[PDB]
């Protein structure tokens, strides 16, 4: 029998525990228990991008839990008018709420969609939240995503900042259900590189291990980093940051003697490993201004492939209201910042190689390479 | 001041016009548009997995908007005890609500968010609603997501069914904002040929252009009509459905002399753009019984890309609960349809190259020649 019995809404967090895939993605190769890490790492950051967080400490527990503090801004602790319980607990239990969806807390933040926390919180057994603010200490416990008692003042203090720990809920992920310390420390040492003057630091308390990351240098130092095990062919990285018509455009790059292509896109920090239009439009100008170079003089047919090969690149960009595909944030469709990255990269590209002639002449080789190593491979398999 | 009063809740179907990336992608390019219908059409495919639709009319009307007729069972109308409206209206107005959550109404759907029709509805200007059901026909207008009037019976009828026509919103989609026939023609084709026995039309009343796709002969018929164009080296199309602990597994492939891979992966009818477990799966077990059957018959090295040259092949799973990383339902992220697909496959696969020796012997001759071919390529590229 079909009829408006069979119709059932979900309240609360049940759509989250209901549907973990749309909402935390792989829940079984791990990359989602990660993902869990990271969205609570994400919201430290975009304190940090509002100027109000210097350290952020990882922390892998031995009861495998793992824990965030950073010492922003502290989620508000007050009343919500219109919710009555604290805003703490809003934020915690109801999704699409959040302080993002303006640009009067954060001008630019990584978060949007108010989705995030609630989200690991509803995954989670348990979620500790501590919360300082406003000269109090505020705690709340979560079980399954219900809070156990409102949140409380335990005592008083003279910092700021907020605490996350979570245990993940094992009738949500399976296989991989233990953190993984190399895939936490790969994202917060390149979160270091995007946020030069913050602090991170990662700590395993089940083996001792620890790592702090404070590069200097920015997105310049993480293509030097990027190359360290590699063979840069030309010495000078190309390197801007702008911000133009609203949006930020920062790029570094440089060529290697290898053949792989590796280009790692960033809006407002968070990666997209599904590329975007920060990624299309990167492309696009890479291609046109090294062919109206090579036109220009006499170098030049080589394609968009052949100046891939070699390459590394961080592009990265800083956006009022980005637009992604999901809540795992893998793909920026947003068309106005292809246009931004292209624009910003055909001027200061073109600008790039008439400052640097010796590294010019070397990219151009390389390209002229690669298009005849092409070629010869293409030769190759039609004699076959 | 950041405090309880920057915390905000988005309620009913704001947070999809305030976040469109994250539940029709991209708002810009047309891909987000023309979704808008395949997440009406799929709600038909729906009705016709459950049995219950034998037609279904797509029609792209002069003003721009589209309507989707099913003959369906109907939604449903009654008022819903909890939400005090038509359970119509609680489909199109409230995220996360729906008669997917459970597998009473539908055993199997594409369907399973609670979210797609009112995201249609959220993001259109205009919503036309008509249901034929009980022995009425209901009628009820949306304006940007808000109903006009609560649903009404407009007259009598014996007939059963669901249109729904929307006019989309320019407030949220730009550039490509007309609606493209061949798109709409692709997927609806495609579902043809993965809906036996379902009749499907398209009207252009634009041009007055028209299609009826009514394919027997299923997903092997799927396999013929994409090697049309192109020239298959083998005459038998591997081909099987099967049921096992709960999932459905179906595929068809056959190689061809070209020397590109078109695998087109579904989920109970939705395709897949970005494969996930059931491609990982295919290709898993594509390797190990060509490796197989190659080492037994002594013509043993290829790897999995040398089998997927010249490969066309298309994977339909039927899965209870899938888990999907987005709204879009690009990739499947299932990690036990990975291994439904790779122990069918293994199976099946081996018994066709046992009973098809001529086949067999031309596909093996082929990776062969693939396998020379990437060789010759790769000394080629190291020799220049
Ligand atoms: N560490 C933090 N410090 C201060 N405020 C925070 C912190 N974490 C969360 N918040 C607040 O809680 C809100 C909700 O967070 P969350 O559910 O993660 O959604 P979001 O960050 O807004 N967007 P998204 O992560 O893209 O879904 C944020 O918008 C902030 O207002
Ligand atoms: N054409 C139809 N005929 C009958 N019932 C329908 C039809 N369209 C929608 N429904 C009902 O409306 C519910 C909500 O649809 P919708 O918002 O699209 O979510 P869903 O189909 O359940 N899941 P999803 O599309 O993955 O978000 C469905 O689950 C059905 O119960
Ligand atoms: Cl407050
Ligand atoms: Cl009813
Ligand atoms: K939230
Ligand atoms: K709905
Ligand atoms: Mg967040
Ligand atoms: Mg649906
Ligand atoms: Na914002
Ligand atoms: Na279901």
């Amino acid at each position: 029998s079909y009829d408006s019995s069979s119709i059932k809404v979900l309240k609360g967090l049940d759509a989250v525990r209901k549907r973990p895939g749309m909402y935390i993605g792989d829940t079984d190769d791990g990359t989602g228990l990660h993902h869990m890490v990271f969205e609570v790492v994400d919201n430290a950051i975009d304190e940090a991008l509002a100027g109000h967080c210097k350290e952020i400490i990882v922390t892998i527990h031995a009861d495998n839990s793992v824990s965030v503090q950073d010492d922003g801004r502290g989620i508000p602790t007050g009343i919500h008018p219109e919710e009555g319980v604290s805003a703490a607990e809003v934020i915690m239990t109801v999704l699409h709420a959040g302080g993002k969806f303006d640009d009067n807390s954060y001008k630019v933040s990584g978060g949007l969609h108010g989705v995030g926390v609630s989200v690991v919180n509803a995954l989670s057994q348990k979620l500790e939240l501590v919360i300082q603010r406003e000269g109090k200490i505020h705690r709340q416990i979560y079980e399954h995503g219900v809070p156990q008692a409102p949140l409380a003042v335990t005592g008083e203090t003279e910092k700021t900042g907020t605490m996350v720990r979570f245990w993940p809920s094992l009738e949500t992920f399976t296989n991989v259900t233990e953190f993984e310390y190399e895939i936490l420390a790969k994202r917060l040492r390149e979160l270091s590189f995007l946020n030069s003057g913050v602090s991170i630091r990662l700590r395993d308390k089940r083996d001792g291990k620890e790592d702090h990351f404070h590069y200097e240098g920015g997105i310049k130092a993480f293509v030097e980093y990027l190359n360290k095990n590699k063979t840069p062919i030309h010495p000078n990285i190309f390197y801007f940051s702008t911000e133009k018509d609203g949006i930020g455009v920062e790029v570094a790059l440089q060529w290697n003697d290898g053949f792989q292509e590796n280009i790692y896109c960033f809006t407002n920090n968070i990666p997209q490993r599904d590329g975007g239009t920060h990624l299309a439009g990167f492309r696009a100008a890479m291609t046109r201004t090294l062919n109206a170079y090579m036109d220009k003089e006499g170098y030049s047919s080589a394609t968009g492939d052949d100046a891939r090969e070699g390459l590394i690149a961080v592009v990265s960009v800083k956006v009022p209201d980005p637009k992604f595909s999901s809540q795992t944030k893998d793909k920026l469709v947003s068309s106005e910042v292809k246009s931004a990255v292209e624009q910003q990269m055909n001027e200061l590209l073109a600008e790039y190689l008439l400052e640097n002639p010796t590294d010019a002449k070397i990219v151009v080789g390389k390209i002229i390479d690669a298009a005849r190593a092409r070629e010869a491979a293409r030769r190759a398999r039609e004699m076959t």
